[PDB]
């Protein structure tokens, strides 16, 4: 059987490897994409998508515990089907992947679910078949990490969490990153007895000090319990299937699931990349320049196997650009990743944009750096008897005063920080924000009146 | 008694005078503030304020009533407690009005709780006391309207909704703008039979037609019931005390309560304004120019009386730029009218800024406009049986795609519209928002992947 001559070749049916096939096709590229899994990669299937219903559905069961009888609602349980939740989630990804599908179908993207292979550094191997392009783009994505310890085999990864399919008694959470306190959350505000465990001070390290402090006040009021400077040192399974997470300060627990989110690492392994002479960085990832090219003319990798950004519209906007570079005779066409705004689904959730107050005083210098600041009580929650606070800060510099970091924490936050995003990507200082009239009664109205 | 000496009398305790009179006193000013009602005027004690809490109180039923089950959460509500609601919202209310006065004490403003009255163009009479200043401020605001049709005083406004301590079990709501827009809403949601009347095709015609089609199909699934080309001729009291509302078009209603939100009017009449020489614009508010004088010197006019915009963080912005002015030497300084964005909280929220497409194409030219959408479902309703759509519009102008109006319809619009404003504020482009990176999963990253 002959080799298959194609223009462009994408590894991974994720974010970014589905972004770039796409836009290469519609350039007039023939396209062939190699998924092994399903498609949607982890967002649609393990990440982002579940996880947002799944908090969606935290929402609901807060309000139903927490606020309804203050608005006047006297309600009662009768019961929570696990299984209805589920269904409707799964339902859901299903009409994405058709989606998916009928989008290639569109744009001309020939695909085949099967693992690809290296054969050299331009020839991938497919169900037996061969096939080569001067372009292969390596979006193969990441994996989540396990620690070497004993009984490491007992606990799940956030894959295993949406395969759960009943809310575990009492859950153990093991990581200080956004999954791990996305997770915690979730499995809290859903009835189980959820257990967060931190290696150092405080989940997210390299957060806004000041925005981090609230979301530990208030998962202490409504939330996991948060256990601080603990290091897993072995887990046991009991006679009665539970397990005993032990702590390297002594401190036993004993939960029916125990989640390991304490990082994640490129998959770069099982597909013979080592006959492609491609380079990995010190952390594993695939070493790329601003281009996403790696060392090696006509292979890329771009999304979380590059290690740069970890986020799906990052891969989405690079695939795209790899794509505009390659097909659209765009040579200086690329992923801009300064200043690319996140939400964190914690409860409350954090919104975030650039620099933390910590990291503009560490680059910048206390003589030029002034941050402005409101704390207050979200409307919604000020007339119950569970009050949550809003914290909410823009950090700037120069006589000038451009606005170099914007962080929030809050109900509503989540919806807030993507206009934003634009008026920071175009430069906006204190008088820009200023200059914008308020939206009153709205959360987001208090990042253009601090003063 | 003679009269009293002032720098500056500022007649009403609205939004408009409170912001104006204080930022008068910071600047060093000898300022007195008079008030008929109470302090905060419309916004606090009739409008925006007690208006979201109510906001809230639906959208919890909305929670419970239509999207749980998919969640599920099997749910019961045992009863409904209007009262509860109404002490919550009115707690919240009196800790703003306790806030004020602590401000005017710390501020130096003065204050008198009386009705003023003009003596002549540069002196008022409050409780019998003469008050003169060079700089009097007219910030009296407006009222509702009512029919002059038989039967009209049976029928209540906007303040009388407020008023209300239970939730009528059928309702008609008279009117076709936001106020009767989000008054219906928010009695459909507290689960009273609700009847919205326009008197043409559609409510808020002012308004991206789009955007109001969007609201049309959602209020026909899950809204009020919604009567187009609907004229009141007259209202009956039965001896019942039902009320009936009867049309030009000969259908009649029966209702427990009728509200009128049909419009309002600058409050000019009852305190001997005729006597200052201030005229008045064809539409009945008080005419000012750019930097709010009236026509006559040392008088002037904003917040709803001016009949500019009918917002409260315009008349606050308006106020302290004219005490700016005034007293801080800033002879340019004024209020920016363009560009403010607004958020209905209709069922479902829009959000909006600057032009809609017809406006945009009236004044631009059909061959100078380019619009974008986005047209989904929001994730949240997307996995109930209670789906709702969000819409999404941009509107640009020349070359370079200029936005000149941004426009949505959804769930969580309410909180994404601020952080745009900004950026239109800015000058953006559609090539701004093209280098923003989206937000994932969020309802705002859809204004900026927009092709
Ligand atoms: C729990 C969780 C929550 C998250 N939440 C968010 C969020 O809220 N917002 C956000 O922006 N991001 C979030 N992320 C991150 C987001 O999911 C990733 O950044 C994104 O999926 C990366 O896309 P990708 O295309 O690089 O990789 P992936 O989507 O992982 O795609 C890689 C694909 O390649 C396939 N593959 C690998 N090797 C081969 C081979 N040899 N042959 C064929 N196929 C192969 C895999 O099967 C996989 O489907 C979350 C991640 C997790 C784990
Ligand atoms: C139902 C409703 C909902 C609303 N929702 C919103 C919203 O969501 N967002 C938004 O931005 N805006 C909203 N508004 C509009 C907002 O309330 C007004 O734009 C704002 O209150 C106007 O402020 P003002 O100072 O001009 O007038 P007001 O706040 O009305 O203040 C005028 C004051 O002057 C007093 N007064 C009048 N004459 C005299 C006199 N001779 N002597 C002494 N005192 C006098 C009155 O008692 C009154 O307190 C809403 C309005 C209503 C009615
Ligand atoms: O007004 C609250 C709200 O609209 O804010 C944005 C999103 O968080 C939504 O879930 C939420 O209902
Ligand atoms: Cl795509
Ligand atoms: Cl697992
Ligand atoms: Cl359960
Ligand atoms: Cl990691
Ligand atoms: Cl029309
Ligand atoms: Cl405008
Ligand atoms: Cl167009
Ligand atoms: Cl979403």
């Amino acid at each position: 059987a002959m080799t298959k001559q194609y223009d462009y070749i994408v590894i991974g049916g994720g974010s970014g490897g589905i972004a770039s096939a796409n836009r290469a096709a519609m350039h007039g590229a023939k396209v062939i994409l190699f998924e092994g899994k399903q498609v949607g990669g982890t967002c649609v299937n393990v990440g982002c998508v579940p996880k947002k219903v799944m908090w969606y559905g935290a929402q609901v069961a807060e309000t139903i515990n927490n606020y309804a009888a203050d608005y006047g609602f006297d309600v009662t349980t009768q019961a929570f089907h696990f299984d209805v939740l589920k269904q409707n989630r799964q339902a859901y990804i299903d009409r994405i992947h058709d989606s998916y599908e009928r989008g290639f179908d569109s744009n001309g993207v020939e695909r085949v679910y099967g693992y690809a292979t290296f054969v050299d550094a331009h020839t991938v191997e497919v169900a037996g078949e061969h096939y080569t392009a001067p372009h292969i783009l390596i979006a193969t994505g990441g994996h989540a990490l396990l620690p070497d310890i004993p009984g490491s085999e007992y606990g799940i990864t956030s894959d295993g969490f949406f395969e759960l399919d009943a809310i575990p008694k009492r859950t153990a959470v093991v990581g200080a990153g956004y999954i791990a306190v996305e997770i915690s959350g979730i499995l809290h505000a859903l009835g189980s007895e959820t257990h967060l465990f931190v290696r150092r001070d405080r989940p997210l390290r390299k957060f806004d000090k000041e925005i981090v402090g609230t979301l530990v006040d208030e998962m202490k009021k409504d939330g996991p319990h948060l256990h601080t400077f603990s290091v897993p040192k072995e887990v046991i399974k009991n006679t009665d299937n539970s397990l005993t997470l032990i702590l390297e300060n002594g401190e036993e627990y004993t939960v029916d699931t125990l989640i390991w989110a304490i990082g994640r690492a490129a998959n770069t392994k099982g597909f013979n990349l080592e006959v492609t002479g491609v380079t990995l960085d010190s952390r594993g990832f695939i070493a790329t320049d601003a281009f996403e090219n790696t060392n090696v003319e006509g292979l890329y990798a771009l999304g979380d196997v590059n290690g740069k950004l970890e986020l799906t519209p990052v891969a989405v906007k690079a695939g795209r650009q790899l794509s505009e570079r390659l097909f659209n005779h765009k040579p200086q066409a690329k992923m801009d990743y300064k200043d690319v705004a996140t939400v964190i689904f914690s409860h409350p959730v954090i919104g975030s944009i650039g620099l933390s107050e910590e990291a503009a005083l560490d680059q910048y210098g206390e003589e030029n750096v002034t941050v402005y600041r409101s704390t207050f009580t979200s409307m919604y929650t000020a007339v119950t008897s569970h009050r949550q606070a809003c914290k909410m800060k823009l950090v700037t510099v120069g006589e000038d005063e451009k606005i170099v970091g914007l962080h929030g924490i809050g109900y509503g936050v989540d919806e807030m920080i993507q206009g934003f995003a634009v008026a920071i990507k175009m430069g906006a200082t204190k008088a820009d924000f200023d200059n914008t009239v308020a939206i009153h009664p709205t959360g987001s109205e208090e990042f253009v009146t601090m003063r």
